């Protein structure tokens, strides 16, 4: 086969601390909720675009601490592979490459908002793909 | 008198690259529009919040390259002054303290989008305050 | 068998652009040389640390553009595996898990250096290990 | 004065956590030491490079938790001022512009090393300039 990463970029970034000023009085580890989405598309022949969307909802007590979302995209060149092997390349292999980027983006945004450190636990995309089927 | 930065933080951040995949093919001939907005607030006696909103729009003709908005806030302990003095501090001095941080947040977002570097030009807040002041 | 990632962290990060800013006068794609190095060590029973060292040497023309090095470590819980299989999980499986984070780290520092984007190409550690074995 | 930011970039970044593994299970009571240094130089007519070096040391006694250093550069077009005015622009105004990027850079490195959040307090480059 043939695989080549052509570009990696953030298509969309969002961070919100609606109750920010006053919710700071609540100093502790906020309950976090993570959500993932992966969608691809063919930009040209053997040139695809995979997008990884990661949403993190956090709350302190009974109120929102912050909401953060990121859509991390990448352009890849895939050849030789096809059928199921391809579905797995774009649905698990590429998102796995992009996860570190989205993860860091979220960590950076959370840090900018002056909230407690937030490190997304590693995700097994291979396992997640096995549930998509 | 007493000035004290108690906290610097981004209340909101938004970056959008609608035609992301393809807009990278277009030649880099952007029109960058900048919009600034300021708002203060008393949170407690002598404790004020100042929020600087910086909005950046970049277009390649009629096709938007990316939109960046950032609400850079800060909590300040101010005391000993009032009237126009305090008004100047919250409308010019404080936002001037916040701009450098909003600048870096925007550069970082733009760089994450994988667009050419963008470093906002300094802003004369003392001049914008005067225009309003009279 | 049991396998859980307990932590991912950077033990050492290094970025250097010795010829900056004059070297920025060369606005084209840098040639990139990549070097990998791995290692591990047991911390307890069924607990191991694996460290992946990625070194990137880039140059524009006949002069250095930048040097970037990263030591990406991780602590893993591994049980139910032994002998040759454990050595491969440590010298290949784990390094392969750490590479994604090392790439993102390198991309980020290269971007902070304001050089063209660098996204390291995937690496087949299985091949790199088998080649390592037939050399001892 | 004719001021214009031409480019901002890190010339050097270094992060080290020698006893990384073990140090993670130690009682978090570090002695954070910060050190700021600033230098400048002319590149061409009215074009200057300003470099802000930030050094952070985190120790639990003699047990170093991590050492982080960043050299944050910036190329600036400056014309119209000179003497004390130009001197202040290079030693405080420009560094003030670079501090957010050096601060963020340190924050990220420390976060990447999975150590507790480290947010450098604001710096009054105008006050430091007075001393000099």
């Amino acid at each position: 086969m043939t695989f080549q990463i052509q570009r990696i970029y953030t298509k969309d970034i969002s961070f919100e601390a609606p109750n920010a000023p006053h919710v700071f009085q609540k100093d502790w580890q906020p309950e976090v909720k993570l959500d993932l989405d992966t969608a691809s598309s063919q930009l040209a022949d053997d040139v695809y675009e995979v997008v990884l969307r990661v949403t993190v909802t956090a709350s302190l007590g009974e109120e929102t601490a912050f909401l953060c979302e990121v859509q991390q995209g990448g352009i890849f060149s895939i050849a030789g592979i096809e059928g199921t092997q391809m579905a797995h390349c774009l649905g698990a292999y590429c998102p796995n490459i992009l996860f570190p980027y989205a993860r860091e983006c979220i960590t950076s945004m959370v840090s900018r908002g002056t909230f407690p450190q937030l490190n997304l636990a590693p995700v097994n995309f291979d396992a997640l793909f096995m549930n998509y089927l």
